[PDB]
């Protein structure tokens, strides 16, 4: 016993804003039984549906429930301008289909302002202190945010979620560490973010010893 | 059917002597063919009966939302007593029990930051002022602000995040006037936490 159960999930948000990355939304069935096995996938956007989903064929697990999987790529665009997919999936164990409907959240865009702060002069006793990038008023709140010097990929910082602001915006804030040498060796480095709010979906701030 | 949740303390309730920090057992999709709930607590094993329970506030689905609340000691809360929640009732097939305690390991002393507007954003109305906490553990932690004694209140605090050497972090942002900044009032970042000696310190933040 345990009915079937349906998650429904979005592309990443760097996969919607450039053109050579592949966006995709991901329906995914579990606890479907083995005496009702079969699985019926239909695919809407906007409510028209549509034929070209490419559906996995289903996975036993190890507490011998099966899992089914179908992945929708999306046009960047349709998922840009805010169609609705719908993923309707069908077993012959559940009363009537179940149904889960996923979208970029609704609302006017805004462009995320993005301010780069150095350490505090308290944290410069430490052997490694904390670049902050400060990244505000954006919406929605699909966002990625990086982190590089002299061209190459800094890895360790960590960003906290995005935050509700006050004025229905989004913000939040990236940690990147690095040992205090480097900090005063006058190195520059790198913040970026890509947003769909951002010219080419993209914008750069620097930070240095100064 | 019906669902229950336990839910811990707030920080800054058990870090306070004069606050009332609470364990919280709510119970979801509870029906009217079946809405009678039952509650026990225990407390380490040893059973306590010191509870109150609450008004079924009935909900927008012909269900019930039915509430107990425990009263805590602070220091057995901060010394890691396990709180368990029993909710018996009759379309149950059996009892539901459910714990919660603080978590498990050393605690470790927030560093505490204050951070001025960035020179681009001082062409804004408002400004950012940045309160950065990092290196605490556990994650329970409270973040305020104020100004010449009183409370500033146009700011947000991220949740704690879980940094690279286990310990947490996180960053508040409040909102000033850009006139304010430039008068050169001070701003004032107080944090409550555990391993702080009295549970608090304050960083402060003027435009220098
Ligand atoms: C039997 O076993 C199965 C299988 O488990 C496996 O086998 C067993 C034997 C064990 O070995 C076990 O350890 C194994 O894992 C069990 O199946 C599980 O069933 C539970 C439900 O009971 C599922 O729980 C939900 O999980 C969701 C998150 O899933 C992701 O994250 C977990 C890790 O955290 C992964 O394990 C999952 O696989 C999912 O991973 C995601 O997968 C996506 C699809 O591939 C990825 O997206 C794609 O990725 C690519 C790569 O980049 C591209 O980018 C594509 O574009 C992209 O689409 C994605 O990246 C990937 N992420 C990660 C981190 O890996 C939760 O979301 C979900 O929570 C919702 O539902 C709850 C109620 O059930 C609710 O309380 C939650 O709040 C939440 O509700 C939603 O909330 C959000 C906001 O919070 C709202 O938006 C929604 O509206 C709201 N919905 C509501 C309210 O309805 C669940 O927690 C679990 O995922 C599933 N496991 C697997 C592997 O599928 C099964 O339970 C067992 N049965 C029994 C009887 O025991
Ligand atoms: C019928 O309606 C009801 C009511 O909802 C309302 O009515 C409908 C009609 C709509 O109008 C709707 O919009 C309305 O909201 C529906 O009710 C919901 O039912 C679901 C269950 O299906 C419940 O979801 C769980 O939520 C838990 C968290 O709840 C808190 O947060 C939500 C917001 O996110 C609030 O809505 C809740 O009220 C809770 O809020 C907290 O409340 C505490 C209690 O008061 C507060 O603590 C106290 O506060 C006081 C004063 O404020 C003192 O300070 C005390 O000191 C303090 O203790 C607390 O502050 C407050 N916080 C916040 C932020 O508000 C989740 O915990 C839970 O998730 C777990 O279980 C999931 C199973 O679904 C699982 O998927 C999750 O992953 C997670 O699993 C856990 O994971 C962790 C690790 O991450 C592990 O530790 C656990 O082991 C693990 N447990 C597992 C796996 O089991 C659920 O998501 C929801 O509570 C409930 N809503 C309400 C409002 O009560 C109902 O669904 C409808 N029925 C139908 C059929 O449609």
């Amino acid at each position: 016993l345990g009915g079937p159960s349906v998650f429904l999930f979005p592309p990443k948000p760097k996969d919607t804003l450039m053109i050579s990355r592949t966006p995709e939304v991901t329906c995914v069935v579990v606890d479907v039984s083995h005496e009702d096995p079969e699985v019926k996938f239909n695919w809407y956007v906007d409510g028209v549906e549509v034929h070209n989903a490419k559906t996995k064929p289903r996975e036993e697990q190890y507490n011998s429930t099966y899992r089914v999987v179908s992945v929708l790529t999306v046009l960047h665009q349709d998922w840009l301008n805010g169609k609705e997919y719908k993923c309707k999936v069908s077993n012959k164990a559940l009363p009537a289909p179940i149904e889960k409907t996923i979208s970029k959240a609704k609302g006017q865009p805004r462009e995320p302002q993005v301010y780069t702060l150095p350490p505090s002069r308290d944290e410069l006793t430490k052997n490694q202190v904390s670049l902050t990038c400060l990244v505000k008023g954006f919406y929605p709140s699909d966002i990625a945010v990086e982190w590089e010097s002299n061209g190459q990929p800094e890895n360790n910082y960590k960003t906290t979620p995005p935050v509700l602001d006050s004025d229905g915006s989004f913000f939040l804030y990236s940690k990147l560490t690095v040992d205090k040498s480097r900090w005063q060796q006058g190195n520059v480095f790198s913040c970026s973010v890509m947003h769909e709010a951002l010219h080419n979906h993209y914008t750069q701030k620097s930070l240095s010893l100064s």
